[PDB]
């Protein structure tokens, strides 16, 4: 596992602002936000080739443990081995994703969530920077 | 009731920069780094009015629950309500702190930790940017 933050205390129209380093032989990797770690608002997660996906960010919220319906983007400006960076804000309806191709995507508060305490980077990213406002 | 962030892999000669917004009315505030919250390398307490002390920085180890002697530093570079920033880093020794306006002291690497994996702040601090050099 890569970094943990808990506490964020993230407030709506907050933005989350996450710069790391993706690993060389990564096949994937993952930025979860949420309340804890059973209970995500999203579930970030760009597939270099994983799980079936190639080159696809899938999406997803799990709210007691359980995965949602994953959604999909239609860009990929992420490699292996480089800087990934994302910055996202959110409102108790949706989050508001941003890419670092400046591809803005909205994704469903599906836990109505009023405020993001958590935050955990997988082990094939590596946390270079966090910005909470 | 601040930001808690694990599996920080710190390990020695790397820096840590932690900026925060110290609350208005603080009677101190508090970063603590180490292997976990019984065991700290550095608990970093500047304190404007608390347990005895006017605007000085107090710092100490903590092993295994148990604080150690407390160090207190001579200069005191911090208002309450404003933005306050700090670089930390270490070697088998000692932890070099790094304040604000450029002045640095060390601190004894009692628990001769070889890395840095847990960081925490209270409420009177409130972490904006974590970055890792
Ligand atoms: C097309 C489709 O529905 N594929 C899914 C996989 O994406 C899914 O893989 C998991 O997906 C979650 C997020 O929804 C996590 O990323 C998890 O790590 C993946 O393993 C699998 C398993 O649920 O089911 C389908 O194949
Ligand atoms: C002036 C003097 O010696 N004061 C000390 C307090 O520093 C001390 O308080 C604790 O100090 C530790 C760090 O060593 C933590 O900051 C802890 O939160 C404080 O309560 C108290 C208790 O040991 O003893 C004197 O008052």
């Amino acid at each position: 596992c890569g970094l943990v933050a808990s506490n964020l205390n993230l407030k709506p129209g907050e933005c989350l602002r996450v710069r790391g380093e993706v690993a060389p032989d990564a096949k994937s990797f993952v930025l979860n936000l949420g309340k804890d770690s059973n209970n995500l608002c999203l579930h970030f997660n760009p597939r270099f080739n994983a799980h079936g996906d190639a080159n696809t960010i899938v999406c997803n919220s799990k709210d007691g443990g359980a995965w949602g319906t994953e959604q999909r983007e239609a860009v990929f400006p992420f490699q292996p081995g480089s800087v990934a960076e994302v910055c996202i804000t959110f409102d108790q309806a949706n989050l508001t994703v941003k890419l670092p191709d400046g591809y803005e995507f909205k994704f469903p508060n599906r836990l109505n969530l009023e405020a993001i305490n958590y935050m955990a980077a997988d082990g094939d990213f590596k946390i270079k920077c966090v910005a909470f406002d």
